[PDB]
């Protein structure tokens, strides 16, 4: 499986809804994408303006198909006027 | 849940014995701690000495469980010599209710 973290940073009163805009991109991109597996969004436990985006892909080519998709393009419409990223931490394979 | 994030560097000809050390880690944290949930070891896709453990806990308190039990102490056992961390990229909160 293919493992990408991106992290995200918004103004303080953007935080819940940057959140909202995450699980949006996580419930569009799992039920209609057959290449996504997973899709969490995690805030960090002190960081008041930072957030995490933890995606796991069948593979590359799966990942780069959620880039060319309607879901992460209705995400980004979401958050364009305040977010700051992606910024990608790690793209990787899980070692099994 | 609880999800942090580890980096570790280790050189290229320790590479196997790492993916080793985190395998037990792994399997051993998930088999044993009733509050570990997820543990997966992943290899960077370009660089050749990196390794990153993405561990998702109940709660904070199960994380600083695991700090203290037996499973870590081996793996840092294993790994001493030659690792370079752990360094956290995070720790955090995942946003509940999603489908």
């Amino acid at each position: 499986t293919y493992h990408v973290l991106v992290q995200f940073d918004v103004p303080s009163d953007k935080a819940e809804a940057f959140a909202a805009a995450g699980l949006f991109d996580a419930n569009g991109s799992l039920q209609n994408e057959p290449g996504t597996l997973r899709f969490e969004v995690i805030r960090d436990e002190n960081n008041r303006n930072r957030f995490y985006l933890d995606e796991v892909y069948e593979d590359e080519a799966a990942f780069l198909q959620h880039c060319r998709n309607e879901t992460i393009a209705r995400f980004y419409e979401l958050i364009d006027s305040y977010a700051f990223g992606p910024l990608f931490l790690f793209k990787g394979y899980r070692v099994e």
